[PDB]
């Protein structure tokens, strides 16, 4: 197949393989290695043995899990060897980190003696911090398990023995939540034999069902107590009083069907003779038992649920092991245990049951999902899972005392884990609990906030997740009823009960249409202009925000930058000695940049500059950070007629207007962001220690400058947003994702509650 | 000590650890996971199924080199337990990594039984390509490694044992070329019976020692056959048939000390009884057996070396395994043998003759260094180490037939080496190639290039690396004495033999004067200021290209942009329709942009920026690249008025001169550089594939562009170089590092090559 070969192509290309290793310090000079090494190293060394706990604290250790394997069972191939089993482990390692964040090395070991291997995995144990087994035959794979959980201090994991068990565990409690069944009282019947079927009924049965009540089966029929016929130590645990021998009369009546087997090995004949509202788990590969359509083909009210990407309720693994890995290796536990293991199916199936945010939707193509028959367990791609696993595994390992360092900041751990992907998505996190820190400290009370585009998609979308942040009160305009249909035709019901107006209609419509008209009827308007003025959701809302009848207002989804800018200027103008102006961050992994004007002026002058700055150091100065200021030009201090005459000059009025703040030009960009350029070649400069606020000259080097450095510098960029305006207000572009929709209105939320604040004084 | 501290937080900080696994392939997609795992990591699988051999191909093999320890022997605190020896490893990795590009996992063992040990480590075999021991006690070390390289089908080596042997034997290999000694003659005293000792002799031995010559000591004197006080199976090999007990019996007339125990052992009285020329090699950590300083107060006639970093000849390991894993690891060989070691050795000794490179006296700070008594082996910190060992290495491996993939292409092999850091590095290279491909087609004549500033530091230095590259002629400018004074100095004797001229003096000097005379003299020079201004070198060096006396030029590593590029634009000019223009290269993984014009036009005109661009494109298509071309604006096509309107009108210029071109305008910056943008929402836009050409409206915006790319975008940015004079011609800046110097002579030489191409036409 072309597929094959482009996977070959995958693997092959560039550099072979698919791991590197990196360091996670600085190693670049003299200094740097005789930190990381030699005579440095002895510190830690000694740290350690004096006290070998501090291991967790110097080391990798706290983050590094081992995937082990001898190769006797990689995917459906079976025992093909270590050597050909090697890159299903790199990659089982890529998805422990891209998923948990998580550090692996694959390990493929030759030794297909329980006895060999055992004693050759167990003393690794200094080495990792959890190990996890892949693709192992059975039963030799439960001896080594069985074995290795009892030798090592570590927690030691078989993901094929325990994965299909925990996530097809969830699915079965939401099915039975959902057809009102008590685990109690459920029938079971798990065909296959498999790595998987022995743990699935431990963890059923672990969550209330009746061993009585589940009949195991294999190649040779219903595992019965006694039957001699191909049993090993391990399949003896769960054979059934039963009299039925084969799969069939198994499935007779039977609540559930665990299909663990092969394709078609489930007829339309043992469906119908199924219980009411059958609960069927297929997740053979790469075909299932029954496909979805064939079995809603002979019973309807059955429930369905395969390992396949492209059917509904893809049971895949990945809903388990890295969340868990992550929560039992950040309290540092000896084990991964059944407590464990339990909580993590309790939280995958508590979480599936939480409205399915619009990221995830759009992971999957704009398909919305509600829990339901279609939605027993969340999607394999929810961001939210590890959010939500994680917490509550080291929750278990900590009440079930396998732990042996506590977390307490609970909320602190979940920051840290969203963190884990996006040195932006933690700036807001900080902006967000920043609103809540002074929204608490006025009442509780939310910023009043307008969106004038109320039937734009992305504008509602991001609403959607705003919300449940409690970030501001969402006021939407245009047609209540038009608006209310796009709720519901983007199943999107977090937002039921938002104010809706349609401006035309709303009483203080005339108080305005007369309030616009006196502050522009000798700026072009007659009394009937500012009517139909009014009628535009937008004026309406800057309209709103300058009386004060909301905190603030966000638009342009929709709209030309200027075409949506314009309104509230010349509804809410700005203050005393205002400039609009529009500001970027750039985020790096300790300092931000703030890059301005990117949107606004087209060729502003010195007075001009000097504002754009400071208005751009009270924003910098509102995160508690020193601001430095760069008047960027193409020269070095030349005050050279043009361009570094301006800035220089503009620079010399900043300092002019707050002479506590370090200000400097004119200079280039790299004199500026870099404090060893600006120490050798310019000591006499004010700005030292880099500078973190920059001014362009012009619109051309700002807006080429940050769309480049967001395309190619591969630090990231959020913005553009406005700035000096009276009132809480800010554009969106047209381009604009909804993520951008919704850190955009923090700010505006944020600014809000500043504005507040300078009313206060 | 504040220094251990300073380690404590270096380990403990932001991500506790030393190290991290990443992805080397692409893993965002739904798409780029079902090709790293199910179902199509399937494919490689079956792969190395049917032939083993291809899992080097598929898979990280190829590269990965486990560091293992149980931490029995760390550093110099002994058996510290495999726990607290972890640290020491991670750094082992990372040194393996920065050194020779070599991934390695560390793995911390706990059994300190030889065969619980080995039968452990064995059967890890599928996973790595090479293993490294590090840090294991005598003498169960011995039993360990002679044991697995016999065990296992890839190479295993314990660095302890062997590090010390290779780097201190080509260093004694130099030292007896050095005072004309005969290896087979000199008499050899090794004190200290530590992992290290033993195969030291086997080394000096095999360099072609007499046994008979070697005496060897430890904690209890010599070491005599058949005395039986604290022996063990290994150190029995190298017993003496001498009757001297004391070290000092033994010392007397020896020829060469191997110092491996600790300080002090090695008093000026044994020194005053030592041969003449007596070599010392005092290894001690953290202190030598005797200081070099003491050694030289004793005998000013000995020769010595540490591995301490402040002393001269630090005899460190890094300097062996990695270039040597290296080169075992690229041929898939299957050992470590002596023949391998033996080559890099003679490797090691071969490169230490080798004129100092400014590189590499500027890691050191500035200080010279000249083969001989104080330079015996490369500093630790040669960038030529690996290109040089790892080779040999190959080429011993492929000789000895422990391979399996022979090395055809030599210089590519190296090229690849040197590749290892570098996306510009290799760019340059390319280059370089490509002015060796003409050259030879053209005679083997290379470029005349003149420098003005003839006493530059930097740019004779630089020169220093140019020529040995056999890039171009140097001629340099200034008072021949003057330079030759300034050559001396620099300890730079790589071009003792380049032409010197002063202007004054040459005889077309008065034949000159009269040319400039006419071309300026009805612009403000009398016969008199041209005779003052051709006394300038750079006017005289424009001169000389103008003329034909040399083929190219470039100063300005001491005089500002401008200042140096008057007299070239006065002098040379420009041919039909040319615009002078500052250009930069932006270095990515695959592609490269090209970005202009950022020293030169203030705030060029539509047509300008049409030239700016046609050349450019000449540029990119010179490199075999189809150029694709964007102006860039604020604004996405809106051909307003201002700088939209110019630079839409400019695109329209340019395609109104090469048709053939994907050219457009006005666009956005992102808009551009990305394809995906462009396709999305302006379909109708003549180009796709994303721009790779990016020309700026003005000076402002493509000088802050290009600075804050290089300083954040962290994708390396060479330049600014000079375009659109009639004759090879480059300008530097005064902040220009060496690096900077040679690659800019790079493209002057070409653009020269380039020259006499249209000449030819």
């Amino acid at each position: 197949t072309n597929f094959d070969q482009e996977a070959l192509l995958y693997h092959q290309q560039g550099k072979p393989g698919k791991i590197e290793v990196i360091s996670s310090k600085p190693c670049a000079t003299e200094k740097d290695l005789s930190l990381a090494y030699s005579p440095g190293v002895a510190a830690p060394c000694k740290a350690i043995a004096k006290d070998p706990a501090k291991v967790y604290d110097y080391t990798a250790k706290g983050n590094l899990v081992a995937v082990i394997s001898n190769g006797t069972a990689v995917l459906g191939l079976g025992n093909i060897g270590p050597a050909a089993g090697k890159p299903v482990m790199e990659g089982k390692g890529i998805l422990f980190k891209q998923f948990a964040g998580i550090d692996v090395f694959d390990i493929e070991v030759a030794a297909t003696d329980v006895d060999v291997f055992c004693n050759a995995v167990r003393v690794l144990e200094p080495t990792f911090g959890g190990i996890n087994l892949e693709d192992i035959k059975a039963p030799e794979c439960f001896e080594i398990e069985e074995r290795l959980k009892k030798e090592m201090n570590i927690p030691v994991f078989h993901d094929d023995q325990h994965g299909t068990a925990i996530v097809s565990g969830a699915a079965l409690l939401n099915a039975c939540s959902i057809t009102n069944r008590k685990m109690e009282t459920v029938r079971i019947v798990v065909n296959g034999a498999g790595a998987s079927a022995n743990s699935c009924a431990k963890i059923f049965i672990a969550l209330g069902a009746r061993r009585e009540n589940i009949i195991m089966c294999d190649s040779q029929g219903v595992i019965y107590k006694g039957r001699t016929a191909g049993m090993n130590k391990y399949k003896e645990y769960f054979a059934s009083e039963t009299e039925a021998r084969t799969l069939t009369e198994a499935l007779r009546g039977a609540d559930v069907f665990v299909g663990l087997s092969v394709a078609g090995a489930l007829t339309p004949e043992m469906l119908k003779d199924m219980a009411k509202d059958p609960i069927i788990f297929a997740m053979a590969n790469p075909e299932p038992e029954i496909t979805p359509d064939k079995a809603r083909a002979a019973r309807p009210d059955a429930i369905i649920a395969t390992g396949r990407s492209d059917y509904p309720n893809q049971v895949n693994n990945v809903l388990g092991f890295p969340s868990i890995f992550r929560g039992a290796l950040d309290t540092r536990s000896t084990q991964i245990n059944e407590e464990m293991k339990l909580a993590a199916v309790h939280a995958l199936a508590k979480l599936a049951r939480e409205d399915v945010p619009d990221k995830v939707s759009a992971t999957y193509g704009g398909k919305s999902f509600k829990f339901g028959r279609d939605y027993l367990i969340p999607k394999p791609f929810d961001t939210r899972v590890l959010l939500w696993v994680a917490p509550e595994v080291a929750k278990a390992a900590m009440k079930s005392g396998v732990a042996t360092r506590a977390i307490e900041d609970w909320d602190q751990y979940r920051e840290s884990l969203e963190a884990l992907q996006g040195p932006s998505k933690v700036f807001i996190r900080s902006a967000i609990n920043r609103v809540h820190q002074n929204s608490a400290a006025n009442g509780g009370e939310l910023p009043r906030i307008v969106f004038p585009e109320g039937t734009s998609t992305k504008v509602l979308k991001a609403l959607a997740t705003l919300v449940e942040e409690k970030i501001c009160q969402p006021i939407l305009l245009g047609y209540p009823e038009r608006v209310k249909e796009k709720i519901k035709a983007l199943d999107i019901p977090l937002l039921n009960d938002v104010s809706i107006v349609h401006p035309s209609s709303h009483p203080k419509y005339f108080s305005f249409v007369e309030k616009l008209y006196s502050l522009r009827q000798r700026k072009g308007i007659n009394l009937g202009e500012a009517e139909r003025l009014m009628a535009d959701p937008n004026y309406f809302a800057a309209m709103m925000v300058n009386q004060g009848e909301a905190d603030g207002m966000v638009s342009g989804s929709s709209i030309n930058y200027a075409d949506a800018v314009r309104p509230i200027l010349q509804t809410i103008g700005v203050y005393k000695e205002g400039i609009p102006a529009g500001l970027n961050f750039v985020l790096l992994e300790d300092k931000f940049l703030v890059l301005a004007d990117t949107t606004v002026n087209l060729n502003p002058t010195a007075e001009q500059c000097a504002q754009i700055a400071l208005q751009a150091a009270k924003i910098v100065e509102y995160f508690g950070i020193e601001p430095r200021v760069a008047m960027l030009s193409y020269s070095n201090f030349s005050g050279a007629e043009g361009t570094p005459r301006k800035m220089k000059k503009a620079a010399e009025i900043a300092r002019s207007l707050r002479p506590d703040l370090m200000i400097e030009g004119d200079m280039q960009a790299d004199t500026a962001v870099n404090p060893e350029i600006m120490e050798r070649l310019f000591p006499f400069s004010g700005l030292k220690g880099g500078a973190n606020v920059l001014v362009f000259p012009n619109l051309e080097s700002s807006n080429i400058a940050y769309k480049l450095i967001q395309q190619i510098g591969k630090a990231e960029v959020i913005g553009p947003f406005l700035t000096g305006v009276r009132r809480s207000a800010n554009v969106l572009q047209r381009t604009t994702t909804v993520d951008g929709i919704v850190n955009s209105v923090v700010f505006t939320a944020l600014e809000a509650q500043y504005i507040k604040e300078v009313l206060k004084s």
